[PDB]
C-alpha cells in the first residue's frame, strides 16, 4: 500500500531512510509525477514534548542554501493527519555510500575530498549564521547531488535532532550517533556516566572532524578492536584518553593497548601537502576541552584558507 | 547506481531495511525480472570474527518453513566479492507497519492477532527444532504475506543475530532491541552493569511475549513516561522490579510511580475470553526467573491450546 497527502503520494516499500522517530520515502507529486523525499513520523515520536516535535519544522522553514537539502512543502498525511516533510530527492544517495566503495578504502580522491570540505563547511556556516545546531552530522546524512557541471555538490539533511541555539547557549539533552559523538555526550548517552556536564554548538565540530577524518582516510578515527559499537568501554577510553593534538586512536589487538596518532595514516589518499594543512584543523576540532577547541569563526577562517 | 551478482541486480536507492551491519534492497533476477529482497553487508560488519559472520548464512541454509522468509540463493556481489543473501520479497512489509496504523491503536482485530499467534509460534517452533535462537524478534522483522485465501501469513526474518544454540547452551554476547530485550541482557547491554550473567535460548520467549503484548494492545508493555529509549534507568526499574505475574509496567506522569498490571488494559481490542487465556501465557514468558519461566515446549503447548 501507499500513503498520501493532498498533493503527494508514496509507496510504503519505497524507503530511502529509516530512523527512531521517522522514515523517509521516495514519493511523487500527484499531478506532475516529480520525485521528492518524504519524511514521515512514526507513532512513538509523538511521545516527545510538542515544542521538541516542532523544532525540525521550524528549523527547516528557516534554512535555504545550496549545501542544505531543500524543503519543498509541509502537508498532512490522510490516515493520521500528521504533518510530513516534503524534501528534495537526491537520487545519488549519501556520502556514506560513496565511502563504502572499495576504491575509497583509503580515502576519497583529493578532488572529491575538497568538494566535501567546501560543502560541509558551507552548510555548517549557513546553520551557524541562522543560529541552528544539527547534532547528528555524519556521512549517512550528507547527500550527494550532481551539479550543473557534472561535479558533486554535497548537502546536509536529517534535522531530526536540530534546534535553535544562541551562540553561547548550552543544552543537556542527548542526540547523535556513537561513532561521531562528542566525548562529553558519549559519556552520558552511551556509558551512562552522569558527570553533570553541559554541551554546546561545538558538538557539531566534533562530528564534522570525525566525518572529515573518515572521508580523508576511508576509516573512522577512533576504533576499538571490535569497532566502536561493539566496545563502548574502549571507545570511551580512546576518545577521552587521547593526547592533545591526536586525531585518531586505535586498538590493534583484542583486549590490547591503545595507539594514538596526531598525523594522517601513511595510506591516506590525499596529497601530502593537503594532509599537512588538514591535520591541525582536525586536531583543533577533535578537542573535547572547551578551553582549547576552536570556535566557529576560526574553523571557517582556517578551512576557507585551505580551500584557497 | 546499482550492484549485482551473477544472477541478480538491485538499485542502491531501492531500500527495504537499514541496520548496523547490513541493508536490504528490493532487487530482481536479471533474466526473469522476478523480485527478491537482497541483504548486503556493509564494510564495518567485516570487523566481526569470521565464525560470527558465517552464522547467518549457516542458519538460513538449515531453515525451510511457511513462517520463515525463504532463502533463495547466496551469490557474490561483484565490486566487493562479498556474499549476499537473496530472500523472498514480501511486498506487504512488516507487522510493525500494521501496528502503526490508527485502526490498530488499541490492538489488532482478534482474527488477525490469532494469525500472528499461530505464525510466530510456527516460526519459533521451526527454529527450535533446528537448534536456532534468533535474538532480535520484534514486529519490525515479522513479515506479512498474503496467502492463497487472502488471509495474512506472517514470517520471521532478520537472522543477523541468530546462532545455533541448544537448550543446554549459554552465551554472553549481546544482541537485540531495547524495548524487546530480556532484563538480564538489558542490564549489561543497555545499562552496562556487569553481573557475570549468562543468557540462554529463552531470551526469544521474552521478545515474543513483548511482541504479543504489543500486538494485543497496540502498546509496549514496559513504558517509562518518555518511552523506553528516552529513559533507560526507569525502563530497567520497570522490567526488573515487576512482581511475578505482572505483564506490564507503566510510568504515567513525568517522574511518577510505576503502575504494574497482570491483566490486559481495558482498551484491549481482543475479546475478553481470549484476554483471559492470553494473560497467563504472557505472565509465564515475561518471567526472568529461569526456575519459573516456561520453556519453549510448554509455551508451544499452551499457545496451541488457545489456537484449538
Ligand atoms: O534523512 C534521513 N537519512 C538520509 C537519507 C534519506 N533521506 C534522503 N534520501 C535521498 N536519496 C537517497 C538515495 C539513495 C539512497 C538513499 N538512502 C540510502 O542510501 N540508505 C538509507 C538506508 C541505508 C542507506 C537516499 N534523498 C533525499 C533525502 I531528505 C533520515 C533517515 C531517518 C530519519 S531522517
Ligand atoms: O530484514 C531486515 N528488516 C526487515 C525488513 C526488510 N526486509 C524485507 N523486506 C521485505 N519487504 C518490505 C516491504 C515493505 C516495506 C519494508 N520495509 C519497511 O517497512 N521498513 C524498513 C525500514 C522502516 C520500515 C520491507 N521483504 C523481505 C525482506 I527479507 C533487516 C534490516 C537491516 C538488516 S536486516
Amino acid at each position: 500500500g501507499s500513503q498520501s497527502t493532498s498533493n503527494h503520494l508514496w509507496l510504503l516499500s519505497d524507503i530511502l531512510g529509516q530512523g527512531a522517530t521517522a522514515n523517509v520515502f521516495r514519493g511523487r507529486h500527484k499531478k506532475t509525477g516529480d520525485l521528492f523525499a518524504i519524511k514521515v513520523f512514526n507513532n512513538i515520536s509523538f511521545l516527545r514534548p510538542v515544542d521538541v516535535q516542532m523544532r525540525e519544522f521550524e528549523v527547516l522553514k528557516k534554512l535555504n542554501h545550496k549545501n542544505i537539502v531543500k524543503l519543498f512543502a509541509i502537508e498532512e498525511e490522510t490516515t493520521t493527519r500528521h504533518k510530513v516533510l516534503i524534501m528534495e530527492f537526491c537520487p545519488c544517495g549519501s556520502l556514506y555510500t560513496v565511502l563504502e566503495e572499495p576504491s575509497n578504502a583509503y580515502g576519497l580522491p583529493e578532488s572529491e575530498f575538497l568538494i566535501v570540505l567546501r560543502d560541509v563547511v558551507g552548510g555548517m556556516n549557513h546553520l551557524r549564521e541562522n543560529g541552528i545546531v544539527h547534532r547528528n552530522i555524519k556521512p549517512g546524512n550528507i547527500m550527494r547531488v550532481i551539479g550543473e557541471d557534472g561535479q558533486s555538490v554535497y548537502k546536509l539533511t536529517d534535522f531530526g535532532a536540530a534546534r535553535e541555539l544562541e551562540d553561547d547557549e548550552q543544552f543537556v539533552s542527548l542526540y547523535g550517533t556513537e561513532e561521531y559523538l562528542h566525548p562529553d555526550m558519549y559519556e552520558r548517552a552511551v556509558l551512562r556516566k552522569d558527570h553533570q556536564k553541559k554541551y554546546g554548538a561545538t558538538v557539531d565540530l566534533w562530528s564534522i572532524g570525525v566525518t572529515f577524518y573518515h572521508a580523508a582516510t576511508g576509516s573512522l578515527p577512533f576504533r576499538p578492536f571490535e569497532g566502536p559499537r561493539r566496545n563502548k568501554e574502549v571507545m570511551y577510553k580512546i576518545i577521552t584518553g587521547k593526547p592533545s593534538g591526536a586525531i585518531s586512536g586505535v586498538q590493534k589487538a583484542e583486549n590490547g593497548p591503545i595507539d594514538w596518532s596526531g598525523d594522517m595514516p601513511v595510506s591516506c589518499s590525499l596529497s601530502r601537502g593537503l594532509q599537512v594543512l588538514l591535520t591541525p584543523v582536525l586536531a583543533n576540532i577533535l578537542e573535547a576541552d572547551q578551553e582549547k577547541c576552536w570556535g566557529f569563526d576560526q574553523f571557517f577562517a582556517e578551512t576557507s584558507d585551505i580551500l584557497h
